[PDB]
């Protein structure tokens, strides 16, 4: 068996790909990895790969040449993977070049499975016009803008979620440490992966919550979703398991997951898009949402999302709707929607506005993330999250967080505990975000403190999704569903959310779970918070509320003034809680909430 890898083939991308792929591949003895690359080969370590990896072949050529497709044997290849140049100055041109690759490959052999990266959502949509593009039969498009900004969006609801999800398809060996440090418990959580498996016929007729509890208690498996088709994430009491239901699980090894299969014994007004999946308003002219610094200072905002954008009129477009849209999912109540305030170049942001103008509660302060006056005007110290992004052309981004941290407010307080997530292009630059951690350029991103705490994200963590998708493309579908707020045909044609009137059928689409974070200082889980065990909390949340818990966000220093928290995914039943812990969970929509 063999796969063909093409597109952006460099020493960096080849090595990174092989690292992911060969960690996950259980039958690597019998799988040939064939790289096809355009320019002549400088033995850019072409030779070393030939030593280290004896099942890795290189071919000079293009997937646009039918003879080169015959030379690498596309007709009998298990899949063709297309790596994008993620940092291209012109994402539309890069996407078009990869769509052309798909067209050429599919012309040569229609039934070849293709997995491709796409930079922008609007280009992903063009693949549907290729007749032989068959997503049902395994053709996959990994959209980088959609996923990266989705991961970030959900992290505005529960900080650390981006890290947790990333680590569920990180294909690295579990690493152990003996001492009782924060790293120990983080690393126990890192060993988890997402799997799918059919549910035992013995579960048929039982409710998801019942089966989920049985999996947790009896099998030590965390089941998060099912598919009869679309994926239901933590469905409630009324949803019963049918024959041939596929379960989605989080576990330490694939062997454990097998137990789940073998188990024995308002009416006149348009307020939503036409599907009822997202909040929607009539298109506003950008002048209606632009604030001056004085105007912004008059309205005190709190619980809001401040989005700091580095970029000028000439920058490549980010696709900011990929951030905003999940934060406008219809399974949020209008009143709980987080106000989004963009701080950056108005001539940049004017170019994004066409695909943002139907989302409510969006403001723009023309200015710069480095201006303390702008940040004070938008109440940076009271926000639920500050997101720091750069448009395509790290030091600007890093400087902005350092600047925020050192600001003083109001007893005067610093900005050191302000919630921030910074997008980095270069993994190495994670070293400069925190001043109280161990730095090393050779240490991978996932082990660093900013990543472990969910204060840094890089599109590079999505690279491993390519290998993950090859081995199990249900994992991509789950991740996309979770981070985008749920889902496409109408958007593929129009490239815009059309408004629509509410019916019973469109309003029923509101009833799906949302990401949230549970505190343990008071309320019904406080007794368990005080030295109780995670498993009792999990069962109580699930039985009483159909609330599914999937980890802890724990204080690094659980005497200390540091409020930094790190992710602990899928902890065991007996794991001991502390009162300051926050719990990652999926909560049911509550229609009567007020
Ligand atoms: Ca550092």
């Amino acid at each position: 068996k063999h796969i063909v890898v093409c597109g952006h083939i460099t020493l960096e991308s080849v090595s990174n790909f092989l690292k992911d792929f060969l960690h996950k591949d259980r039958d690597d003895v019998n799988v040939e990895i064939v790289f096809l690359h355009n320019i002549s080969p400088n033995l850019e370590l072409e030779a070393p790969f030939k030593r280290h990896f004896t099942q890795v072949e290189f071919y000079q050529g293009s997937v646009l040449n039918p003879h080169d497709l015959a030379r690498v044997k596309i007709e009998s290849a298990d899949a063709c993977l297309i790596l994008a140049n993620k940092y291209c100055a012109d994402p539309d041109a890069e996407d078009a070049s990869n769509i052309m690759r798909v067209i050429s490959i599919k012309n040569y052999h229609p039934k070849i499975r293709i997995i491709t990266q796409m930079l922008q959502y609007h280009n992903k949509a063009h693949l549907l016009n290729i007749p032989s593009w068959n997503w049902k039969e395994g053709d996959d498009a990994i959209c980088l803008a959609e996923l990266k900004l989705g991961f970030i969006a959900q992290s505005c609801l529960a900080q650390g979620l981006s890290t947790m999800l990333a680590n569920l398809f990180s294909m690295r060996s579990f690493i152990k440490i003996e001492e009782d440090t924060w790293q120990k418990y983080y690393l126990e959580g890192v060993s988890n992966e997402m799997y799918t498996e059919y549910l035992s016929s013995a579960f048929v007729g039982l409710s998801f919550p019942t089966v989920c509890e049985l999996c947790f208690v009896k099998l030590k498996l965390l089941m998060i979703a099912i598919e009869y088709s679309r994926i239901l994430i933590n469905p409630g009491n009324h949803l019963k398991i049918q024959e041939g239901t596929l379960g989605f699980f989080i576990a330490s090894d694939a062997k454990e997951v097998k137990r789940a299969f073998f188990y024995c014994k308002d009416s006149n007004v348009k307020k939503y898009d036409s599907t009822g999946m997202f909040h929607w308003c009539a298109p506003k002219e950008i002048e209606k949402v632009i604030l001056t610094r004085s105007e912004a200072a008059m309205t005190v905002l709190s619980g809001h999302v401040v989005v700091c954008i580095f970029g000028d009129v000439s920058s490549a477009l980010i696709g900011l709707r990929n951030l905003v849209m999940p934060l406008r999912a219809s399974n949020f109540h209008y009143h709980e929607l987080k106000h989004i305030v963009f701080v950056g170049s108005i001539e940049y942001l004017k170019r994004e506005w066409e695909t943002l103008h139907n989302f409510p509660k969006v403001s723009i302060l023309p200015g710069t993330p480095l201006s303390r006056a702008d940040l004070r005007a938008v109440n940076i110290n009271l926000c639920d999250m500050c997101v720091i992004l750069s448009a395509n052309q790290d030091k600007e981004c890093i400087l902005a967080s350092l600047n925020i941290k050192s600001m003083q407010f109001d007893s005067i307080t610093t900005g050191v505990n302000i919630p921030i997530i910074t997008e980095l292009v270069n993994d190495t630059n994670v070293q400069f975000l925190d001043q109280d951690d161990d730095d090393d350029p050779d240490t991978e991103l996932y082990l660093t403190q900013p990543f472990a705490c969910g204060t840094a994200f890089a599109v590079s963590v999505l690279d491993s999704l390519m290998s993950a998708t090859y081995f199990n493309d249900n994992i991509l579908t789950l991740i996309r569903t979770l981070v985008t707020g749920g889902a496409e045909a109408l958007i593929a044609e129009e490239n815009a959310l059309r408004g629509g009137y509410s019916t019973p059928q469109t309003l029923a689409n509101r009833d799906r779970c949302r990401v949230a974070q549970l505190a343990l200082l008071d309320g019904p889980f406080a007794d368990l918070g005080d030295g109780g065990c995670y498993g009792d909390l999990f069962c109580k949340a699930l039985k009483t509320y159909n609330m599914l818990c999937f980890g802890i966000y724990r204080l690094r220093d659980a005497p200390s003034q540091c409020t930094k928290r790190y992710v602990i995914t899928n902890p065991p039943y007996e794991f001991e809680l502390v009162p300051t812990d926050l719990i990652f969970c999926l909560m049911q929509f509550d229609s009567n909430s007020l």
